[PDB]
C-alpha cells in the first residue's frame, strides 16, 4: 500500500494528506492512513477507499501533549515511540501481505524517514508548509545561512530572485529569527530537511503559480512538487463543476445562520486549532467584531470559551454567532461570507485562497508572519493587523481591518486579487494543471 503519516498528534491535521492519498486511490493505489493509537480510539475513520493503522506516541489513552507541555519532551517522546511503533508497523504490514510501496510523511516527524529506509520502504516528504517558508528553513539546514535570520538575509533571497516579496523583521518565521523564543520549534523546523537528499519523492502542499520563484527555487535545490491546494475536488471544481452553491451541504447549525445572512455580510474568525488567546486578547478581538457592525462567525474553542465573559457573549449576540468549531471550507464556500479573520495558518489560508475569500490577517507564530506578507503584499487578498507599540492587538485595529477589506477604497483590489488566486489554485489541480500533474507521476512512479 502506500502508507501516509501526517504529523502524528492530535494537533496534526491529516486532511491535505488524505487528499492526495484520494487522488491517489483515483489512480488506482491503496492507501492507509496512519496515525496514533491516541487518535485512532477517539476520531472516526477516514473509510473508503482507506485501511487505517497506528504508531504510539507513548500515551495511547490520553493525549500526549496534555501530558508533556514541554514541545521539546513530547517530541523526544514522540520519536522514541513513533520510531519503535513504525518500524513494528512495517513488519506487520508486510507480514499481513501488505508491505508498503512507499511511506508518504510529514517531515516535522523526520525519524520516519529513517525508520522506513532501514525497512527498505520507498520515503515521499509532504511538506505542508508554504515553499517561502520552507526554503527559509532549507537554507539554515544546509548551512547557507546561519541563526538568526534576518531580514538583510531575506533581502538577499529577494534580489537573488528565490522570494517574490522582501520580508522585515515582523515577517522572517520566527522560528529561526527568533530561535531563543521557542529551541524545540527551531529544532524541527530546520531538522525536517536534514537528510531530504535522501528521499525519493518530496512533495509540497502548495501550487506553482501562487508562489513562482519559490516553488521553482524549491523544485531545484530540494526536488520539490506542488502538489496542492491538497482539499476535496468538489472545492476545486474537479469533476473526476458547473454553477456554484455547495452541493456538499451539511445540516450543522451554523451553517442555517449563515443562509439567513446577506450575500458577502459576514466575517468568519478563527485563530486556529492550537494558539490560545487569553482573557485579554479575546476581550479586544471580541469587542472589535462588535464594534464592526458585521455579522461575524467566531471560532472559539471549547478549550478557550471558560476565557469568554458572560457580557462579551452577550455583546455578540445582536450580530454574531459564537461556536466550538465550524466546517470551516462548507464556511467559506457560503455566499454570505465576506471575509475571513484569520491566524493565517496556511491550511485556512490555502482554503481562503481556493474559495476567492479576502483575509484580515492575524499572525502568531511559525509559518503565520511570512503568510501575512504575502496577503497583504504579493497575492494582495488582504491586510494584516498592526500591533501597537507593545505587541498589543487593539480592538481599534481589529476593527478598522474588517471595516478597510469589508468598506475601504480598496475593497475591490483585495476581492479581485483573491478571485483572480481563486482561478489559478483550481487550474492547478484540474487535470493537465501543474500541481494534478505531479500527482499523476508520483501515482504512476508507484504504481
Ligand atoms: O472551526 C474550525 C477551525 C479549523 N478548521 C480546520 O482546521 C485546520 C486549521 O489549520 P491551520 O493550518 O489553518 O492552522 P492551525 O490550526 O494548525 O494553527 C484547517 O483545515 C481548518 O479548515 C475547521 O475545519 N474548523
Amino acid at each position: 500500500q502506500v502508507l501516509l503519516l501526517p504529523f502524528p498528534a492530535a494537533q496534526g491535521h491529516t486532511n491535505p494528506m488524505l487528499q492526495f492519498g484520494r487522488r491517489l486511490a483515483y489512480h488506482g493505489l491503496r492507501p492507509t492512513l496512519v496515525t496514533t493509537r491516541y487518535v485512532l480510539s477517539t476520531t472516526p475513520p477516514p473509510g473508503d477507499p482507506f485501511r487505517v493503522a497506528a504508531i504510539s506516541d507513548g500515551f495511547d489513552d490520553a493525549s500526549g501533549m496534555a501530558a508533556l507541555p514541554d514541545p521539546g519532551e513530547y517530541l523526544r517522546t514522540l520519536e522514541a515511540h513513533g520510531a519503535r511503533t513504525l518500524a513494528e508497523l512495517l513488519l506487520s504490514e508486510a507480514r499481513a501481505g501488505r508491505p508498503a510501496r512507499v511511506l508518504v510523511y510529514d517531515p516535522a516527524a523526520p525519524w520516519a524517514r529513517r525508520v522506513a529506509r532501514a525497512a527498505g520502504v520507498a520515503t515521499a516528504a509532504f511538506l505542508s508548509q508554504p515553499c517561502a517558508v520552507d526554503l527559509i528553513y532549507g537554507e539554515v539546514c544546509a548551512r547557507r545561512l546561519a541563526l538568526p535570520v534576518t531580514p538583510t538575509d531575506a533581502r538577499g533571497l529577494y534580489a537573488r530572485g528565490v522570494l517574490g516579496v522582501e520580508l522585515g523583521p515582523d515577517d522572517v518565521p520566527p522560528f529561526v529569527a527568533a530561535p531563543e523564543l521557542t529551541p524545540a520549534f527551531c529544532e524541527q523546523s530546520i531538522e525536517q530537511f536534514a537528510g531530504l537528499e535522501d528521499d525519493d519523492d518530496v512533495l509540497v502542499n502548495s501550487f506553482s503559480d501562487l508562489e513562482p520563484k519559490e516553488a521553482a527555487y524549491m523544485e531545484s535545490t530540494w526536488r520539490a512538487k506542488t502538489i496542492g491546494p491538497s482539499l476535496p475536488s468538489f472545492y476545486l471544481d474537479d469533476g473526476r463543476t458547473a454553477y456554484g452553491f455547495n452541493l456538499f451541504r451539511s445540516t450543522v447549525p451554523c451553517m442555517e445562520w449563515l443562509d439567513k445572512q446577506p450575500p458577502r455580510s459576514v466575517v468568519l474568525v478563527s485563530y486556529g486549532t492550537v494558539s490560545t488567546f487569553d482573557v485579554a486578547k479575546l476581550e479586544e478581538l471580541g469587542n472589535g467584531l462588535c464594534n464592526s457592525g458585521k455579522p461575524f462567525l467566531w471560532v472559539v474553542r471549547s478549550n478557550e470559551e471558560h476565557k469568554l465573559s458572560v457580557q462579551l457573549r452577550k455583546k455578540c449576540e445582536k450580530r454574531g454567532l459564537i461556536v466550538p468549531f465550524c466546517p470551516q471550507l462548507e464556511v467559506l464556500a457560503h455566499k454570505a461570507t465576506g471575509c475571513f479573520l484569520s491566524h493565517c495558518g496556511w491550511n485556512s489560508t490555502l482554503e481562503a485562497i481556493v474559495n476567492g475569500v479576502p483575509l484580515v490577517a492575524m499572525p502568531h507564530w511559525a509559518d503565520q508572519p511570512t503568510i501575512s506578507k504575502y496577503v497583504e503584499s504579493l497575492w494582495g487578498m488582504g491586510v494584516r493587523v498592526q500591533l501597537d507599540k507593545s505587541g498589543i492587538l487593539q480592538r481599534e485595529e481589529v476593527e478598522r481591518c474588517i471595516r478597510e477589506v469589508m468598506d475601504g477604497d480598496r475593497k475591490e483590489d483585495y476581492r479581485r486579487n483573491a478571485t483572480r488566486l481563486m482561478k489559478k489554485a483550481k487550474e492547478s489541480m484540474q487535470e493537465g494543471g501543474s500541481s494534478d500533474k505531479n500527482i499523476a507521476e508520483f501515482a504512476a512512479k508507484y504504481s
